[PDB]
């Protein structure tokens, strides 16, 4: 029914996350564009917070179980494969329920939802990542250029790709029954 049809959206961007995750998205090292985020921020944005929360963690397992997931332990994976992509159903609270689809909740979400993962991923690399630390950097330093702009531009490119949604499909964003 409804619950059928919502479950199924779940699970294909879900999916979809997962499969544009295999498209190589290195800058220069650890710094990255997360473009495999989009399909849960749509998600989220089109169904609201708990099903983005529950795509976020679908996303993250596949991460893990398939091999994919850089792991150094039990707590860092919960952190940067559990929560931070759970992270992105944030972007939920700015769901537009009705018509005319507005641009500035879209982009709000967007914003508030990668800021929110890639603080998660910064507090990990301070934790986690400190033996990588460029020579002459303090570790927060590293972990705040490395992961403060890894989260830019993923925000530039999630913009990119939902601006050109909201203008050519702008329904994508408002879920209807019938
Ligand atoms: C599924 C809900 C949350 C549980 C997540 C389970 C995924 C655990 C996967 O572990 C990792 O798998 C890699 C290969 O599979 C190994 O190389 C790695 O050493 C190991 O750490
Ligand atoms: C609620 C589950 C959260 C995700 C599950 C994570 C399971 C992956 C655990 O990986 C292993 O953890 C050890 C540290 O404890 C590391 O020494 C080891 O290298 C690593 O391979
Ligand atoms: C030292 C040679 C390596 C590159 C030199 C320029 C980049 C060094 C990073 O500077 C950062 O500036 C902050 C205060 O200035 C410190 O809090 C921080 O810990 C430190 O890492
Ligand atoms: C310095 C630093 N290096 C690597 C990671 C790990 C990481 C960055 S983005 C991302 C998306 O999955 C992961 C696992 C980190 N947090 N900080």
């Amino acid at each position: 029914k409804f619950n059928v049809r919502l479950l199924t959206e779940i699970a294909f961007m879900a999916a979809l996350a997962f499969i544009i995750s295999l498209i190589p998205n290195t800058v220069y090292g650890w710094i990255i564009v997360e473009i495999a985020c989009i399909p849960i921020l749509l998600l989220s944005l089109r169904r609201g917070l708990t099903a983005g929360l529950v795509g976020g963690l679908i996303w993250g397992i596949l991460s893990m179980i398939t091999g994919h997931a850089y792991i150094l332990s039990l707590s860092q994976a919960f952190l940067e494969y559990l929560v931070a992509p759970v992270s992105l159903g944030i972007a939920g609270l700015f769901r537009q329920k009705t018509a005319p689809l507005k641009l500035a909740p879209v982009l709000l979400g967007t914003f508030v939802a990668v800021l929110l993962k890639y603080f998660f991923h910064f507090i990990a690399g301070i934790i986690f990542w400190s033996q990588y630390a460029w020579k002459g950097w303090g570790a927060v330093a590293y972990s705040l250029a490395v992961n403060g702009i890894s989260g830019i531009l993923t925000a530039i490119a999630a913009f990119v790709i939902l601006i050109i949604f909201v203008k050519k499909f702008p329904k994508l964003f408002i879920h209807s029954n019938y």
